[PDB]
């Protein structure tokens, strides 16, 4: 299960819900279409780690002051432990995606 964030409150919230559990983040556009051919891929990841929390953020809901959304090119994944960002990589790359939560779990 995946779960979408639409505010800055709620990220936060989540990234401190999650106590030791590794959080991946897919920040994406509705415009995008790689975003668009990882997206299945990124659910069924979250079927898969199911100690892991999956977040998506539509980057269109970031807030232009104050953001979180400290991302470049579409899409974005970021990875975080414990409220702290432990990996980021752009690109709709599956097998670095898979990689990196194998690494990070
Ligand atoms: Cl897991």
């Amino acid at each position: 299960m995946v779960k979408q964030i639409e505010s800055k409150t709620a990220f936060q919230e989540a990234l401190d819900a999650a106590g030791d559990k590794l959080v991946v983040v897919d920040f994406s556009a509705t415009w995008c279409g790689p975003c668009k051919m990882i997206k299945p891929f990124f659910h069924s990841l979250s079927e898969k780690y199911s100690n892991v929390i999956f977040l998506e953020v539509d980057v269109d809901d970031c807030q232009d002051v104050a953001s979180e959304c400290e991302v470049k090119c579409m899409p974005t994944f970021q990875f975080f432990k414990k409220g702290q960002k432990v990996g980021e990589f752009s690109g709709a790359n599956k097998e670095k995606l898979e990689a990196t939560i194998n690494e990070l779990v």
